[PDB]
């Protein structure tokens, strides 16, 4: 059955995540000097297939005190999502999204169903489910067909059930005030940041600023090949107070 302790769950999720994301292990040490770092959030992904849907993943958190705190729809990416909050403010928010499989070609829908058909339903209630990885055989052509319509779908097909990212709470870092200053320390320590949308996405005026490392790389063992792909980035977020004084809790620019 599922974890009973919130600290143990995140410990196990992080141990799994850093295997894909060595940069996160290094930056965690850099910023915290060996102390634990407060996280703003983690992000998990799935498909809207009953066996593995948003609600199934969410039970791993609502069973140990998380509360449903926000509903989101992302139209362009064909996603719905929710975030969950724990009564202890040291604990990360939990962001869980699911791809709407019906929005894709019949061929992609069949392929995605084919992967999830291989998931043992019993695995979905075990304690390791959210960091259990791949439960399916998948070949390169299947990966490419998914990738042609959805990077999200391809990522889930390649890596399975594992954290997509952890996000450091800049608010809570005792030595830093500004995301720009965290970004500068990261570059000075020899990490490279994603600079596509600009190195900082958002602004104080939209109540949220985020930045990230460039994704590390991992080898995925497809049925017909061993392919190197991007795994995960490590993210950084500063939140700002709304009109009423509480921090903005959303996940894109307000
Ligand atoms: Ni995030």
């Amino acid at each position: 059955g599922m974890h009973t302790d919130v600290n143990a769950l995140f410990a196990a999720l992080w141990q799994d995540y850093i295997k894909m994301t060595p940069s996160a292990a290094k930056i965690h040490q850099l910023l915290g000097h060996g102390a634990p770092i407060i996280n703003d959030h983690i992000a998990l992904r799935t498909f809207n297939i009953a066996k593995v849907n948003l609600s199934v993943l969410a039970k791993h958190f609502t069973s140990i005190g998380y509360v449903d705190s926000g509903d989101y729809k992302f139209e362009q990416k064909k996603l719905i999502a929710k975030h969950f909050e724990h009564p202890d403010p040291k604990q990360p928010k939990v962001f869980i999204s699911e791809l709407l499989v019906e929005e894709f070609s019949p061929e992609v829908q069949k392929s995605i169903h084919g992967l999830i058909d291989q998931v043992d339903i019993a695995a979905t209630t075990a304690d390791n489910f959210i960091y259990s990885g791949r439960h399916w055989d998948v070949d390169k052509a299947t990966y490419q067909a998914l990738l042609a319509e959805s990077e999200y779908a391809a990522w889930v097909a390649a890596l399975g059930y594992r954290a997509n990212h952890f996000t450091v709470s800049i608010n809570d870092l005792p030595e830093f005030e500004r995301i720009e200053d965290v970004n500068q320390a990261l570059k000075q320590a020899g990490f490279v940041l994603n600079s596509s949308g600009g190195e900082v996405k958002g602004s104080p005026e939209v109540l949220l600023e985020q930045s990230s490392t460039m994704a590390d790389k991992v080898v995925v063992n497809f049925t017909d090949g061993d392919v190197e792909i991007p795994s995960c980035f490590y993210e950084f977020a500063r939140r700002y107070p709304m009109a009423n004084g509480q921090l903005y809790t959303g996940f894109v620019a307000a």
